């Protein structure tokens, strides 16, 4: 049960116990109220179940998926936006955490992706994606590879196919139409035509991965890579010539990847809403609190300018913050996740020579319109 003098917090999968235990325990010492952290594993699974019993967590931390869950289902108490923190954070993230004219979460952390390049190999970063594959040919002479990507993953397939107009969705006036989409056109067929070009030219290996690119930078074997929140692994500039910039354009369309914001909400069932909401907005969302968690393990970034500027001193984040501000908050709805996989199959079938563009591309759009 939940009782005044103690509260339960569930943390996003991106941290287990440690960070929240740190900030929670310190808060416990400050207010004298017991702070109990639980593991993300149960977080998603139990959240809806414990709500049915009306006893469990006092506050819930997630990224996207929960936002709809607890908001629509009325599992959370309604919160209000803070003008002071609004200035301190970012307007779009408060829009990310707002539902039906009332706020339903606070922005905890920001994740975004960017294009990373070595100034040691490349004298100037690419303005368009068209440069990548031709470049791959040039520096190949030095035994290097210019751009590293996962074709067999949905992450690459979409921004390749969509960029030339093969969009898996129609979006208009705040409405999606899965039946009037841009993959059943010639433009998407153009996507596979190009996509296979460089991978058929063996510009990457089947085992090639982003982590390999991170290692490759250490020796200077790979000029550029695609990375984001994962860049903490091994992306940084010290005593070296490395540079970073958000995704370039391809066929007149930006590769700018979608932006993710961590959202934390107040459980409707919590008698502790007042102190639970207070520390969340005031203690977690401050240079001290979000620092305490990031100090334990690289979280990627925060919405809070105070620490954001400090962490942005790392090349890996600085670019991603540009995409974060200039990008879009997890806008692409549940449907697009399936569409990414539908088109993912398309590029496999095209690359492997198992299907033509006509066959594979039609199958991809058929699944999307299915």
């Amino acid at each position: 049960k939940i009782e005044e003098g103690k509260l339960v917090i569930w943390i996003n999968g991106d941290k287990g116990y440690n960070g929240l235990a740190e900030v929670g325990k310190k808060f416990e010492k400050d207010t004298g109220i017991k702070v109990t952290v639980e593991h993300p594993d149960k977080l998603e699974e139990k959240f809806p179940q414990v709500a049915a019993t009306g006893d469990g967590p006092d506050i819930i931390f997630w990224a996207h998926d929960r936002f709809g869950g607890y908001a629509q289902s009325g599992l959370l108490a309604e919160i209000t936006p803070d003008k002071a923190f609004q200035d301190k954070l970012y307007p779009f993230t408060w829009d990310a955490v707002r539902y039906n004219g009332k706020l339903i979460a606070y922005p905890i952390a920001v994740e975004a992706l960017s294009l990373i390049y070595n100034k040691d190999l490349l004298p100037n970063p690419p303005k368009t994606w068209e440069e990548i594959p031709a470049l791959d040919k040039e520096l190949k002479a030095k035994g290097k590879s210019a751009l590293m990507f996962n074709l067999q993953e949905p992450y690459f397939t979409w921004p390749l196919i969509a960029a030339d107009g093969g969009y898996a969705f129609k979006y208009e006036n705040g409405k999606y139409d899965i039946k009037d989409v841009g993959v059943d056109n010639a433009g998407a067929k153009a996507g596979l035509t190009f996509l296979v070009d460089l991978i058929k030219n063996k510009h990457m290996n089947a085992d090639t991965d982003y982590s390999i690119a991170e290692a490759a930078f250490n020796k200077g074997e790979t000029a550029m890579t695609i990375n984001g929140p994962w860049a903490w692994s091994n992306i940084d500039t010290s005593k070296v010539n490395y540079g970073v910039t958000v995704l370039p354009t391809f066929k007149g369309q930006p590769s700018k990847p979608f932006v993710g914001v961590l959202s934390a909400g107040i459980n409707a069932a919590s008698p502790n809403k007042e102190l639970a909401k207070e520390f969340l907005e005031n203690y977690l969302l401050t240079d001290e609190g979000l620092e305490a968690v990031n100090k334990d393990k690289p979280l990627g970034a925060v919405a809070l300018k105070s620490y954001e500027e400090e962490l942005a001193k790392d090349p890996r984040i600085a670019a991603t913050m540009e995409n974060a501000q200039k990008g879009e908050i997890m806008p692409n709805i549940p449907q697009m996740s399936a569409f990414w996989y539908a088109v993912r199959t398309a590029v496999i079938n095209a690359a492997s020579g198992r299907q033509t563009v006509d066959e594979a591309l039609k199958d991809a759009q058929t699944r999307i319109t299915k």
